[PDB]
């Protein structure tokens, strides 16, 4: 049995049976595969807007189109093989050869990677996409050449990669239908080279079928670290000693923009004015109150996260002029203009030819707050005569629906999260390559096309000037508000609560040494630093 005071029980990110640890497919890999096992060149600290060199010792643009990366000495894979610049070169170059790899488009703007010396690389760009490069530095996991280099593309993309060999502080000890057990690598290079020493001997990542199940686990100290949404936080804190980021309401940091992606290839969702009608029909405040007990705030119409590094580009003129707000009369007005009228007194508008139509809205089953939220959204839409039914596929079906574009309306936040650049938000909304691609893992899940938007995304991407960025953000926001491929509704929380029954010194507002979120994508946003600060109450 695992000794209690050396074991960290964590959940909130495991919504399918653990079966994949492939760093090339983080959408399917067990959360923590990126972070615990495979590592990035840099972390990004969103609390302070700062990069922390991780595998890298340093990185800088030495010219308009050359980025010099210096790797730390003494880096090592979990199998003892040195991790070197060879592996970084390979991580990028494998995607030149194998276009099926998700980040293969990097080679449309990266020209070559020069080896300067033993630990230094010079990335030379044909098209220096500064904003997108920031994201690559924290999101691209470095993989071992000596393990992956002889695999075919099918092998690379399909491999379950059981017993993954990464360079990180934990490896996989065991797994089963309800858990993945990570075990500490006592020889992790980071101990010597960074002076970080992860405290848990084991991290047990738990799966539950619904947030409902996690409540009792946290209450009883069976769960230490929760990245679940849990209701009734005031009671958890008062009666069970639960800690959160903020001591008082709203308790939770914002994490991302939750909104509705719309299948623009399904009638009548193809009609931009119909999408604007839906936006006017929805009451985000009812969601904020009913689902979240005011732990979140409603989104501004552009969906720009209420953080300083984003809000410095807020397009107030554009939003004042082109924004939407909750107004059922305006929704009814537009629907009537479009000819969608109830001809049979069933409370549902038929189409202009008198035919019925109805739509689905979906979220993952067991994501209890999103279930309540899409019930609320559906109710709002039905109230102006749009027949919308909530559906709760399991996470895996939800994800296949999302990535494959097989939905009507879908509540999502996967690409609209906290990042090093506002470019990632607009890319997460508009991702042009989604349109012709079978699956999209990068955004624009409803496959909205707009050639003008593509040029603007690139303009923003290529800019390093605040004035220029502000100008382009305004143009992008105007098109977002006119065509609404994505309807922003609220900022979903960075859900974090912890039990102090075993582990203490959690990071909080007053002790902000890490952002304690272990969802995929968040280890590199300093989730990993959680592990070096927590303290086991008892030896
Ligand atoms: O409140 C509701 C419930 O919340 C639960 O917790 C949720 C949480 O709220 C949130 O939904 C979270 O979402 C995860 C998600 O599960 C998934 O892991 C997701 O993974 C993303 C990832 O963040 C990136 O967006 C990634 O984008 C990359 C692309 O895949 C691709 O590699 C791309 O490659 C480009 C390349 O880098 C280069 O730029 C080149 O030029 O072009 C390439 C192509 O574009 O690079 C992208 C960026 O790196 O995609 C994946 C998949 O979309 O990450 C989010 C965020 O964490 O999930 C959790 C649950 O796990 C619970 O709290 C529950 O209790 C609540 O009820
Ligand atoms: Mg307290
Ligand atoms: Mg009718």
């Amino acid at each position: 049995t695992f000794e209690r005071n050396k074991t960290l029980y964590w959940g909130g990110a495991l919504w399918s049976p653990p079966s994949n640890w492939n760093p090339f497919t983080p959408w399917n890999a067990v959360a923590g595969t990126i972070g615990l096992v495979y590592e990035p060149l840099f972390l990004y600290d969103p609390l302070n807007d700062k990069f922390e060199p991780w595998l890298a010792e340093k990185g800088e643009w030495v010219s308009n189109n050359e980025y010099v990366l210096t790797l730390r000495k003494g880096l090592r894979w979990q199998d003892g093989v040195p991790l070197t610049a060879d592996d970084v070169v390979f991580t990028f170059e494998i995607a030149k050869k194998y276009t099926g790899i998700s980040y293969s488009p990097v080679w449309n703007w990266l020209g070559r990677i020069e080896r300067v010396d033993e630990r230094t690389l010079k990335f030379v760009f044909s098209d220096p996409r500064y904003q997108e490069w920031k994201q690559m530095l924290i999101n691209t996991p470095i993989v071992p050449k000596h393990i992956w280099e002889n695999k075919t593309e099918e092998e690379v993309l399909q491999a379950a990669n059981e017993n993954p060999v990464g360079s990180g502080p934990y490896y996989v000890e065991s797994w089963a239908d309800d858990r993945c057990v990570f075990k500490k690598n006592g020889n992790w290079w980071g101990i010597r080279e960074l002076g970080y020493d992860p405290k848990p001997e084991r991290i047990v990542e738990l799966r539950v079928l619904s947030n409902n199940v996690a409540v009792g686990m946290l209450m009883k100290g069976e769960l230490d670290w929760s990245n679940f949404f849990l209701p009734g936080v005031p009671v958890l804190k008062k009666a069970y000693g639960i800690v959160t980021w903020y001591e008082n309401a709203p308790y939770m940091l914002p994490a991302n923009t939750a909104g509705i992606y719309i299948n623009v290839n399904k009638y009548p969702l193809s009609i931009p004015e119909f999408r604007r009608a839906m936006a006017y029909a929805i009451n985000p405040e009812k969601i904020v109150t009913r689902a979240y007990e005011n732990m979140v705030t409603a989104a501004n119409p552009a969906g720009i996260l209420p953080l300083p590094g984003y809000m410095k580009y807020y397009p107030k003129e554009v939003v004042d002029k082109y924004g939407f707000k909750y107004d059922p009369e305006m929704a009814k007005k537009i629907l009537d203009e479009l000819g969608f009228k109830d001809v049979n007194k069933d409370g549902f508008r038929e189409d202009p030819n008198g035919k019925p139509f109805k739509l689905t809205i979906e979220c993952p089953y067991g994501w209890t707050d999103w279930m309540v939220s899409i019930q609320s959204i559906a109710e709002d839409l039905v109230k102006v005569g749009i027949n919308v039914e909530p559906k709760y596929p399991d996470y895996s079906k939800y994800a296949d629906d999302l990535y494959g574009g097989k939905f009507d309306l879908i509540l999502n936040n996967f690409t609209t999260g906290v990042s090093a650049t506002i470019w990632s938000y607009f890319n997460g909304v508009f991702y042009p390559d989604a349109v012709e691609s079978e699956y999209s893992y990068s955004g624009n899940f409803g496959k909205y096309a707009n050639p003008e938007v593509e040029t603007l995304l690139d303009e923003l991407n290529r800019s390093n000037d605040d004035a220029k960025i502000k100008e382009v953000v305004a143009k992008l926001s105007e098109i977002l508000l006119k065509d609404l491929p994505f309807i922003p509704l609220w900022y979903n929380g960075a859900w974090f609560q912890a039990s102090e029954a075993v582990w203490t010194n959690w990071p909080t507002e007053k002790n902000p040494y890490a952002v304690p979120i272990g969802w995929n994508g968040w280890w590199q946003l300093t989730g990993i630093k959680t592990l070096f600060g927590i303290e086991a109450k008892h030896h």
